[PDB]
């Protein structure tokens, strides 16, 4: 004999904790050749106020896992799990005790407050107890940024000098990926080693895990460094693709379209500038790729927008900590991940993508320029931004602010409006299309009205929603929130909103609250705001495990959709 | 810085050889940020009778490779290549001299005749000089089969005994993957390290590279051991998927459907038999999987067909001990062995065809026949001699008919009276031609459910059928090879596929002379005129070790490779 | 059972080609549980003037390989091999025909002249026909240098600027590693994938394969990037160590001591300068490490020597912009660049010798000279022109003397009056011959701390010295090459080593014609008679791409390879 496999737990197979080895708060009930249907799983709340997690499991899932997927376990706990099915026409039920192990943070040093990120529940309105949020955050590595792309030497550089760096390889950090419930408990953990290894020098396993977005299959896409991925809630890495050889440094976003493709935000490696110098470009290219990893289309933004436009670039906050100081651009800023104009500098900093199925177009959030729609035809359709700095042909594409009745609102070139609640967005994020059809944006608000304010705390962020009339070329602000909440609700970077049709709320995550508060944990604030009354239905704070460490994004995840 | 990159070769960028590192007879012309269109590549023939290779290159390819793909080089040679394009409305052309290195066989030993498999051009009709063929063949490793799946110990077994083996892990061999032109020159090579490593004991890089099929994108799918793949002619691995956790041992076939899914042939690991014993089943499940590697559907053939049917199994060549008829036993231990029941090689399914018309699959069972099975998991029809089949299945058997539609009388063994009609035996590649007919490679071992008096009395056929599903009849409408006898007999493997572009039947017999101890095995590439039956192409491929079968070959077209 | 292993070839086991998968011109005769002794292998020459290769094989090797190691095959050939042994007191012999595959260069592009480096046999004196030489050379990758270490941003730098680079990660190139016989045939090849992968971005498989040195076991040590290695002539990787975490960028040398430790040349990562800025230092630390990869000792040369000394640095060829004298600057950014101070290439140490007699190390500093440093971390003596050196170091300078022991008068630039005596400049391989003398390859760039009127006025020397450490004197006792002029001038790399078996000076000039734009670079293998100065061997190796330096070569002996 050798060693036997786990024996059957009840009326099906063994119950396997973490089948794929990437998700320790998950398990699987082995099917053991049983033919079953009507499968329904219930993970009971831990103790008194504990949140219960419940979902149906589809056939494709049962077939793919060869078993019933168990999602929503607590760490280091004797979880109580109920699985119900139909077998041979008869109704069946098993009760399992599924013991779990611990969540490990593999990236800790003297900066660490503790191992895990802390949660504080601030508000949970009745009827929102069941909400689950996936938090896409990260934690500093001991080493810090240790690698650069090698670039091309400029003719004006010292003859003796080594070659310069290029691109944005140092944009690299350990991931911290979990689902939190409304009691503030971790109910899912993605092992950090799934995608990342910050101790090895294998660039295939470095980067910044970002752009976690749900697919039509209830699975998720993601980007990290030079690869893009698809994974599921069982921790199965379903796709792992290298970027096509011409491109590098995928960050911020990955979204599956209805046509089966995936949009990514990358840079072009070995991009030849008009002066013949080769650079890796920064955050200014869009790819459409298929599940074969092949390029279906590319948008080179350096030829579509205006890379010499510094209207917003010059209005920016230097901040860490050289904070509260307006960015002074320089002609000789060396190429690299650096504020500046031109291909090879961070002139666009595109940070989100939305696919408009209606006209086969894409909407981009550019942190440093504004928000634009670009066609399949590579033509600018419209731009949402202050008018300053834009030249013709592009100035003609700026949308015109109007009111509820459609009458022009009067705005200066800096985007400051007269006698109106209307305001443009500035250093914004997640310009997405809601189920309503409108354009929702997280208006971070750094460099608002194209200047820094008199004092540093005079900043605020907004959840805003616009209605756009494309034929008329008009934009109407139709909803906003957070303007009154001041610095204490200001995320200078990252962050996301998304409209939730099911309970008519606006979901939001402010990812860098108190970023600049030296020695203080950064706050990620999960919010759900009632769309009609503007009341807080959910407010949950996530505190970084090291001081002054931004979070990136969060998602409202629904267990009902996870296992098609 | 420090060391500079390759400089531009002509008017575009550098020309890199084997950019992905898996295809040493390819190159890439870096785009270097040039905006180009109307691209056309030409690789010139080597010497006097050398075959030129020419193709257009699409925008998707330009964008994917960040350059112009150069396919069809010769090894260890100063290839002459011409690239034409349009840029700023101007017509542009470059001529490049692209030097290549050598093709390496990493699996040689005292059995090796030489390093590479030898090609002999026998016949090339005018107008067929341009043809290219991808040969999916293999080469023995020094150690042979070295790993087994662990099975469950049987209760009739000894108390002290170690557990048995199960499944088919030993089905494992180094790949030998190349494209040959009609001068018998190698024009493409897939490095053996791309997918395989027979020296390491990482099961993820083991198995039997098989089922190389073109996709709608001009790329190819393949299976090997516990993974399935997609790659392209630049040697880029586009997909690499583990089989879903319930399944094992993917062999023989992989085909992309029009719905974006892929059909695979696997076995079930930890399959619970009715007597409670768990086994890895052998070559009797079909998976439909999506490009995420998830299971869209599963056909469990042990519940759809009849695993107890020994009609054809009992009548098989044992081949060390070839020639002999296979005497089955009730106690054959579970494993990759001839036998009945789940956990033995009762079915040995070796090809799949998706029928888009009714959303069903056509399967070739080496040991049972050819069957259509529906999305609903119901048998729609069976092409096979009637012996051994019982109701409810017996009634799905197709009935042979003539050109006018009248019954052909056949005994239960598939022997027909006064007819060219014959069923298929131990067959392969039951596919659906562009005509809508069923093409099969009829290997012919166990023909008429018996062994012949003499081994040399065996023959193989290309054969084609017209099926009326409504009427439930089958009509043999084309055959070839019966009259070529033994020197055309492939006991195993092999394939045919109807070519509409030039009305030929393409064929590859993979195991000609397999049983001639000490002799190279012959893989014969053939294009046969569909009307005249004239041999338009015949090329023989000889194994680099004796008694080493080839699997399949494909007719590849350069103008489809780079979408 | 499934697929059988290779069967026995003769009276032992199967004969496997490239058993470890890294050395395609080797084979192994499986022992198959035979108990043998007195083993001798003979690989016969190819054709008329072919060099036979013969050697004994020890019990340790038999046991390690589980078989008889076959070394010295030709590529793509039916090698004839004879194996003799003793078994049960009977004398035994087998003759094997061992077929091989081809040698592959995986790094080719439009710069490629052809796939392999070309060899030209110029001179082979009788009694030197058997000589074998391992050539440690390299080949440009398509992309060139693509990665940098990230450094610490300097406070005099722009607020908006991204952080700078540091260290020498770009020092990275595909290896080209082979053994040539005196017919100029390749008799061994180390697969480039053994250690390197220039297509992937796994830094563990990057760098510059260097410092290949024989060990007391007849195996070899090497360094590449962030790892050090030990391998043998069967292509077996015996050790693979990461550098200790404080260190980076191992280049140029690796030598095993008699105490079981290994000496390496690295840089320090996160080295804190006195101004508080952290850098990866360049080529200025020596590690002694044990076979566990642990640090036994460290020599930090930035505290032992003088990093501010620009005597030789200021006088260097800039070579794109070759010929020009190097005009140093105070603001040269830290990095792999000519300059003073920690974090610039002030030292560029390129060889190490352990002196067992007093437990000290002799170093060659390309930019400073030759120095002995003790276990105690004290400078024992310095071989260099006196310019730029200040006390306390100035006083450790050796003083030149004649055969009778009398002073030779030299200016501060190393120009001597009425003497053959000259110091070394930008030199390499300051080793200790079996005679106890110091041998150096005097490249000669920056000779006499100046550039010449004309570039063609440069020459290189083999040179030998007798040092009295007690007296503090140095005596030039042998030189060669000054009178061969430019066609013998190696600006960089290169090596010599005294051969006692036949009283020759072995040499390899690695960069002959380096600056002839568009021309292959020449690596010249030489054995020079120590008494007569007659050229006993001269073989030229030509780079596969223009202007591509070679590093080193070693004289290898088959009868030592298999302990
Ligand atoms: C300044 C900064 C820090 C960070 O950790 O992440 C970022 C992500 C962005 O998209 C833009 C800016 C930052
Ligand atoms: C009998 C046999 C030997 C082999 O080497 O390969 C095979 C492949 C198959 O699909 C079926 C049978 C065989
Ligand atoms: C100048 C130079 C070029 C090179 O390719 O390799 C080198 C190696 C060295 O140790 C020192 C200098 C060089």
């Amino acid at each position: 004999a050798g060693f036997k496999p786990a024996p059957p737990a009840g009326q099906l197979g063994a119950v396997i904790v973490d089948p794929y080895g990437n998700a320790p708060l998950t398990a699987l009930v082995d099917l053991d050749s049983h033919v079953i249907s009507d499968v329904k799983v219930t993970v009971h709340g831990k103790g008194e106020k504990g949140v219960e997690i419940s979902y149906p499991v589809g056939q494709e899932s049962l077939k793919t896992y060869d078993g019933v997927p168990i999602f929503g376990l607590y760490q280091k706990f004797a979880n109580k799990v109920t699985v119900e099915w139909k077998e041979n026409g008869k109704v069946m039920k098993d009760d399992y005790v599924v013991h779990t192990s611990a969540i490990v943070n593999n990236y800790m040093d003297n900066r660490s407050i503790s191992d895990l990120q802390q949660t504080k529940v601030i508000k949970v309105a009745p009827g929102f107890e069941d909400r689950l949020y996936l938090v896409n955050t990260h934690t500093f590595t001991a080493q810090g940024s240790d690698l650069h792309w090698h670039g091309e030497k400029d003719k004006n550089a010292g003859i003796l000098d080594a070659g310069p760096a290029t691109g944005a390889l140092p944009f690299d950090i350990a991931p911290f990926t979990f689902i939190v419930d409304t009691e503030g408990e971790y109910r899912w953990w993605l092992d950090q080693d799934t995608f990342y290894d910050g101790r090895d020098r294998d660039i295939n396993k470095r980067g910044y895990l970002m752009g976690i977005r749900e697919t039509p299959r209830g699975t998720f896409t993601a980007v990290q460094g030079q690869h893009w991925y698809e994974f599921d809630m069982m921790g199965q890495v379903l796709e792992d693709h290298k970027l096509p050889r011409g491109f590098a440094d995928a960050t911020h976003e990955s979204i599956e379209t209805p046509n089966g493709t995936v949009l990514l935000r990358v840079g072009k490696s070995n991009y030849r500038r008009d002066d013949g110098v080769h650079v890796t470009t920064i955050r200014d290219h869009i790819l459409e790729v298929d599940k074969s990893g092949r390029v279906v289309d590319v948008w080179d933004l350096t030829k579509i927008l205006d890379p010499k436009r510094d209207a917003l670039l010059g209005a920016l906050d230097a901040g860490l900590a050289h904070a509260g100081q307006q960015a002074k651009l320089e002609p000789d800023t060396p190429f690299g991940d650096a504020l500046g104009v031109g291909p090879g500098r961070n002139w666009a900093h595109v940070n989100s993508i939305a696919y408009d199925a209606k006209d086969d177009s894409i909407i981009l959030s550019s942190r440093h320029q504004g928000v634009v729609k670009i066609g399949r035809d590579k033509q600018v359709k419209w731009i949402l931004a202050p008018s300053k700095g834009w030249e013709k042909p592009l100035a003609s594409k700026l949308l015109k602010p109007v009111d509820a009745n459609g009458k022009p609102i009067t705005c200066n070139e800096n985007g400051l409006c007269e006698n109106s609640d209307f305001d443009f967005t500035y250093t914004q994020h997640t310009a997405w299309i809601s189920s309503k059809g409108t354009l929702t944006i997280f208006d971070n608000g750094d460099g608002r009205h194209l200047e820094q304010p008199a004092l540093p705390t005079m900043k605020y962020s907004r959840f805003v929603e616009y209605k756009i009339d494309e034929k008329k070329g008009t934009v109407q602000q139709v909803w906003e929130y957070g303007k009154e909440r001041g610095y204490d609700f200001y995320s200078p970077i990252t962050s996301i909103i998304e409209y939730q049709a099911d309970r008519n709320t606006m979901f939001g995550f402010g990812g860098s609250i108190h970023l600049f508060d030296v020695g203080q944990p950064t706050v990620g604030k999960l919010n759900e705001i009632d769309y009609k009354t503007k009341e807080v239905k959910v407010e949950i704070d996530v505190l970084s495990d090291k001081p002054n460490q931004t979070h990136y994004r969060a998602l409202l995840v629904r267990p009902q959709q996870m296992f098609k």
